[PDB]
């Protein structure tokens, strides 16, 4: 097979997360993209030189080198400074190189197994028929694969007026060809849920029980940035959004990641690809966070996300590759941005969808000048 | 004995809740005090009068009516429409007549034994050496008196940094003498949890276990407006907030009993009095909400409740009775809305508290006037 | 010649205007299209009928009607109600009917002098070498070619850090060949000035001394819609912009005109053609306003006018005719939505560019549709 | 006599202003109390200590010794830092330490004559029947006084309601007992007009023609605080008040002195007082500000000043000295947030005023601990 694989973390800690994530990494000959930023300390460019020497091959560009880059593609704009969205400058970077796989992780996800890198590179076996799971409401819940207390959980970024009826939907299985290019790892300890559901509950999952499977035609799970494996071909469509925008007065974030991992889904199975949840599993000892300001943080995304992914089932996209695809989808979100009705979508709110699809061109943008 | 008993309920429907409420209002005596407002339909009055028909004392007096005697006590501009805020009248109706116990409820909780104003009569039992329930933390969850699933859950209003915590906490019974004042009655079916509960888990409490407990001096609990009993000296710090008040530019809204709940308790422990939780239980088929809506307008209170109860417990009231105590709160609200930090707590979230403690006091103004 | 002209007035008023507004445009057979909005009192139709019988050709088209008009061209949601930007409609409605010359105006614009129409059509002379009107700043106040007082003026839309050196700036008049397609009419009585002029000095025109000026290549100056003739193959660069976009939380207004005026001003120049200032004057006996609200009104918009202008300097259209023009008009002003800086450009402020953008093309694609 | 007049001037230069500063005030051997920020910078104390060795009795006590005086006197949260709102410590200063006069400028107010302390000492004469000046329509324009191009200017705070009609006002002169404490000093150069003036007609004051003038009881104009004595009776009313409040979102500034300004003024009044416009006149270059910022400041607070007035002449106040008086106009503000109507009325505008009167008294609680 021969299949090459880069993993991308943005952080701005010391590079301490080196310690436990280096192993699985080297002993598999990945590399290993770290994105600093402005308000990065010194420190993680030493932890990075000093796992350098242990074998790692593992970069980390400086704000300096990332702006130069930036700015012979005409987009010196597009990444600000001070945020994880420069992550897409790894995406970017490793997409550049040529690897096949891009592995999507942050500074607190750690790997517990030995072949995290191997099972990741389950995007790269092409089409093959296989056992497919598909559900009647069209979502399906990767934390029912998880063992989850004190009670059960969705995801962030799941749609809220699809939970009530959820455990009432017909789950089936058939031998259907699929072509896996994207794979969302799980995680254990805090499990990826919204600050809705870690503020009531208090989520943890305990182990990875439901196994591994493969989303049909039709059925959708929201897909994060922190555990997932995309082929080179879905990487123009993983486009980390840009978060900050306005909602009725107050600027959304940490749904960066919610946008683009269910926009790459979109464009996958308009492509005739799937999406895959399960293995690797990653440890998550989450960062600490005040969990009333995500909440903050996540209110103006929560409140547009319902209707977004409503209106996306009934626009049917163009296209013959990703790029193509995901520009269709731009443009497909500036349409939706007029037709949608409610009281959250106010003219800010609206907007907020036609500067993310002008974003989402200058990313294609910029991966067309590369090609 | 010879007890009186004045239900508050303010409401804008057609009045149907009346065929399931009169029969245990009408057979202990009560008077029900129904406060319609500009948005409310003829149907309630042409209701009120066929259940007047029948034997039940209830009074819907119109907004003609509520604005003259507003008026007529300084306070015009107090008590706004098109707002569950009109209940305040009914407060102050049923004080201004002398009913030794104002049952504050909602037109959507129902009674489900017939003795629920018996049960209710509690806040006039006087001081009586009694088994009163304490804790290590500070803190009681009225809610685990419930059978709720399918997790547990807090009641709408506890402060969120001490969930964790509690479950670590100390829950110790000892007789000391002890005078309740306000009866907070628990609710079956949809219990009363914020919207970040709601949206979690949905809860459904399912029967009443706990029975019923009285709060030791220190031990804190919010208490709501839809089944809550409350003595005539009780009722001037009974006074319900007035919401709308933009927090970093987003206005507050369905905690208007929440801050009255624990400003009549914390008046309540200055002066020897206690609060009890537990019966009458009543059935709650909560009207329909969206439920993000609820969402988008609870966050605002949130993001301050838990630094303004802890604050709470730092100044020590004045005054020789309620009328004292609640002017003394408003003082202290003052001083903390300058003393609190924290990010949440922009100019116009601190000018929040300085409106309230002057709506206050105009509030405590027209019982004065009235007496 | 034989030359149609059609002049457009939206309005909610009860059609007292038409009392003067009427004789000037049937004795010179033009049209007037009225459009009417859902707050518009049934009294405009009675209006309007009622000059129907004495020889003016007047169309009040009802809300249903454009409605229709909108959803037959799939742009149903482009023009909102109870709103001025309704005067859109007319400007289609003209420019399907074949009219030559498209006169845009307001309900208390009214004609001074019986060639009002007949000076209006000068926007049909085609190109000839004409005396033209440079200026050494770039800029040119037409209010100059009045008489204010107090003091000078300048009209609505004038970039303000151009203002205090325009005074040394060098005007000189050459024999260039242009061909006029815009006609902006003067205005006596009270000025179109912001509201930063007008609760300054309460500008008042007096009488026009300046006669005309046809603007060179290079030289600008605001256009706005109350007395604007514009050539119907301008006309599809003249989209009254959509108002309501909150800038720094503050919903912008009263700019609408701005924009378009400075929209069709800049495509005009790219296609070889100009605007022209001056005759035929009207009288302007402004509607009570007030003047705080509309100060309030106007702020967003100015604190970004400045800064769009100048990037409009440094961005080269392309495009064969105004179609093409406008939309190459539309992608420039999301490059400089995202090239821009300052203190006023918020995230929702750039996504103002960004929407008003889209905007412009469902204009376009509306228009596509009718040829 | 043997007068003393303590100046107060807060500033975040590097102390060049000294230079032009200091000679008139050595002289007549006044007080520099000069209030630094944490924003400013070591050259300020370098050039307070250079022109010490001068003969200058000029202080600069450090943020550290500012804070140790607000927390002995129980206000370490009243005074904000980064803000001009530090010149309440000089107040506060000049009035511990028992100055007859203190005298209130910015760094960029310079005197024009040797006799400018001489001047100011006109609020230490005590009561004598003098020429009083009164209007009609109870406001005075202070700048008709000064000669000023291209046309005539109000001051900054003056109401724009009563601005059209202010031509037509009766200006009398009349012999009555008047006891001056307030003296206003006027300035060439920049005049002290709002933004919305600067911004429309640029105006430049060329000199000082009307002479001085002592308004009569109900004639009211704006004091600003960068030419201005104070006797230091009426220092407890001079608070200037603390501005970022946020009025529909927008929080204000530029105006912590027009409210202090027309609260002494009113307390004045009401102990038998008033206020003084005239000499000493000042040279004014402005520091550089961007005008479209200063607009963006300043309109939250017009669009409520003219209805904030307009209910102070309704309620006459309470109290014996200024102290009193003052805490009688901060309830009175607090009846009026309640009372006032209109569309800029937000619960946010309202809540403005009650947390500038819990500041007001938290002021005078200060100098009641101090006395
Ligand atoms: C932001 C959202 O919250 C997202 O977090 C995700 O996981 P999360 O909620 O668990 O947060 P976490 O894993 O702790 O950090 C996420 C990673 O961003 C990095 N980071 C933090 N501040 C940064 C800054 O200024 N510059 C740069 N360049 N990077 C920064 C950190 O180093 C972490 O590696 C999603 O939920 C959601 O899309
Ligand atoms: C609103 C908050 O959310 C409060 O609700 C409570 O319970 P809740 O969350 O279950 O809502 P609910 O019981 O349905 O209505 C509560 C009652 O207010 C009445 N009401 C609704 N709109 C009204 C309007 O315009 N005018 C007048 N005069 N009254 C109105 C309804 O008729 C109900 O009787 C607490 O949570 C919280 O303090
Ligand atoms: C709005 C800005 O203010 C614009 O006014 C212009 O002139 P202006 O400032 O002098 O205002 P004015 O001439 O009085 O009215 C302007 C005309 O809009 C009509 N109108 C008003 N409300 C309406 C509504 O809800 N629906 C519909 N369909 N039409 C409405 C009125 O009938 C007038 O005919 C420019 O300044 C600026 O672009
Ligand atoms: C600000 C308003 O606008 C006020 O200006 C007045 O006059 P003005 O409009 O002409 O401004 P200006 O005279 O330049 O500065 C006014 C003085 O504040 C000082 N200053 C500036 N930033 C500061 C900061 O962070 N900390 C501290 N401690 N001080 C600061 C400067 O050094 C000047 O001495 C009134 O209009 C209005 O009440
Ligand atoms: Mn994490
Ligand atoms: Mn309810
Ligand atoms: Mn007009
Ligand atoms: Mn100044």
């Amino acid at each position: 097979r021969d299949i090459s694989t880069a993993v991308v973390v943005t952080t701005i800690s010391d590079g301490g997360f080196l310690d436990r994530l280096a192993p699985a990494l080297r002993d598999a000959g990945a590399r290993l993209i770290v994105i600093p930023d402005r308000n990065t300390g010194p420190a993680l460019f030493a932890a990075c030189e000093r796992h350098r020497r242990l074998g790692l091959d593992v970069v980390c560009p400086s704000v300096a080198e990332q702006q130069d880059l930036l700015e012979r593609l005409a987009v010196p704009d597009l990444i600000p400074y001070h945020s994880d969205n420069r992550r897409n400058v790894g995406y970017l970077m490793a997409w550049m190189e040529g690897f096949d796989v891009i592995v999507s992780m942050d500074d607190d996800n750690l790997p517990t197994t030995d072949d995290f890198v191997e099972r990741h590179q389950v995007v790269c076996q092409g089409p093959r028929t296989q056992p497919v799971t598909a559900s009647s409401d069209g979502w399906f819940n990767n934390c029912a694969l998880l063992e989850v207390e004190p009670t059960e959980v969705f995801p962030r970024g799941f749609p809220f007026h699809a939970r009530p009826a959820h455990a009432q939907a017909r789950t089936s299985v058939c031998e259907r060809p699929a072509d896996v290019r994207i794979n969302a790892g799980l995680w254990l300890g805090d499990p990826d849920v919204d600050a809705i559901t870690r503020l009531a509950v208090r989520p943890n999952a305990l182990a990875h029980s439901g196994g591994s499977v493969v989303l049909a035609e039709g059925t959708w799970c929201p897909v994060n940035a922190q555990n997932t494996a995309v082929h080179r071909d879905a990487l123009p469509a993983y486009y980390f959004l840009r978060m900050g925008q306005p909602v009725d007065g107050v600027p959304m974030e940490r749904f960066g990641d919610i946008f683009s991992g269910y926009f790459v889904q979109v464009c996958a199975q308009h492509l005739g690809h799937a999406v895959r949840f399960g293995d690797p599993v990653v440890e998550h000892p989450r960062n600490e966070h005040d969990l009333l300001d995500d909440l903050h943080k996540e209110v103006p995304a929560v409140r547009l996300l319902d209707d977004i992914l409503d209106h996306l089932r009934d626009h049917p996209l163009e296209g013959g590759d990703y790029l193509e695809t995901y520009e269709s989808l731009s443009y497909a979100l500036q349409e939706i941005a007029e037709r949608v009705n409610g009281r959250a979508w106010s003219p800010d709110a609206r907007a907020f969808l036609h500067r993310s699809a002008h974003l989402m061109r200058s990313w294609t943008g910029a991966l067309r000048t590369v090609a």
